[PDB]
């Protein structure tokens, strides 16, 4: 089949300090599985921010069903929720949540939240339950980053709000929509929306973090994923992630107009003009000119990647179980461009 450069890139991650690296890929046809260090090829892992693509897909389906217009103000769906210290849901649309042009303060940057969740306080608070409204409240103490539409900044609050919109439209928790609209129809048997459940399914390797930037390493495998919810709670493997992104870019989950909206991107950096962020989905043009679509994931002890070409024909997904080491871009370049 032929994935030697990608195997090499997994080995480089492990040399950089990742205890165990895994990836799978499928170039046209014929799925390849690779591991380096201490890792299993079918390992399940916390996909972090990749969850956002699932959340966006549901909202695009709901729009296609005529149940919501993504250019609706957030206030229409979540009255009074986005109002704090300059935040104004009357002036922010659901679309602007999904492409991070809302300007809404990212709750994961709140200093008290960071002390509880991202530093050594994690050891005390890792199993605490955070409601979506509690996460939004954390953000609403603060001023927005910018006026709606004026810039771009990645904000986890945007996708917690998006989950809340899904719940308002459907009358059920957003996870049920992900399950019924995506996981079940695509037969994603290794993919779950754990809610507040902290355990990891099998097979899995441990997940490791320094909770810091010398510092000790912690086994962070178990945690209450409500810190992320619709912005990052899902668990999957490297096979299911490919199945999902291939189906998505192939148009199997969305009509043409909806996928077109999803792939309408904002330039997120002047220095990287070919990197764009659409609706819970990113594009990048690699060194060899191949354009990939997908999303990265970060959560405790878990750095995830998932990418596909635009027609969904060539896919890759994988994971590092250290959050302080390993270059995920090297794996992407190796797979799509053969870059050593
Ligand atoms: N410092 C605590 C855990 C870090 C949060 C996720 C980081 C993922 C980066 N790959």
């Amino acid at each position: 089949p032929d994935h030697a450069a990608t195997q090499q890139a997994l080995e480089a991650a492990v040399a950089d300090g990742v205890p165990g690296a895994v990836a799978q890929a499928r170039d046209g046809r014929d799925r390849w599985t690779g591991t380096a260090g201490e890792r299993g090829g079918d390992d399940r892992y916390r996909v972090g921010s990749i969850t956002k693509t699932f959340t966006a897909t549901v909202l695009l389906q709901l729009q296609a069903e005529g149940r919501i217009d993504l250019d609706d103000p957030v206030e229409k769906w979540l009255p009074g929720v986005v109002r704090g210290n300059g935040h104004d849901g009357r002036k922010i649309t659901v679309r602007q949540l999904l492409n991070h042009t809302s300007g809404i303060y990212s709750y994961t940057e709140d200093p008290a939240f960071q002390a509880k969740v991202f530093g050594p306080g994690f050891l005390e608070h890792r199993y605490d339950t955070w409601t979506p409204k509690q996460l939004v409240a954390v953000a609403m103490a603060h001023e927005p980053d910018f006026t709606p539409g004026a810039s771009w900044n990645y904000s986890n609050t945007n996708f917690v709000l998006a989950g809340m919109v899904i719940e308002k439209v459907t009358g059920r928790p957003y996870g049920k929509a992900v399950e019924n609209r995506i996981i079940k129809p695509l037969k994603l048997r290794a993919t779950t929306v754990p809610g507040t459940r902290s355990a990891m399914p099998e097979p899995s390797s441990p997940a490791y973090s320094k909770l810091s930037r010398n510092a000790p390493v912690h086994d962070v495998s178990t945690l209450n994923p409500s810190i992320a919810g619709a912005a990052g709670e899902m668990i999957s493997d490297s096979r299911d992630l490919q199945t999902f992104y291939r189906a998505l870019l192939q148009g199997r989950l969305l009509p043409k107009s909806a996928l077109n909206e999803m792939t309408t991107t904002v330039q997120i950096s002047p220095e990287y003009p070919n990197v764009g962020y659409g609706l819970g989905l990113m594009k990048d043009k690699l060194s060899c000119g191949v354009e990939v679509w997908g999303h990265g994931g970060g959560i405790h002890g878990s750095s995830s990647l998932a990418q596909v070409t635009r027609d969904g024909g060539h896919s890759l997904a994988g994971n590092f179980n250290a959050d302080w080491a390993g270059d995920s871009q090297k794996v992407i370049e190796a797979e799509f461009c053969g870059t050593a």
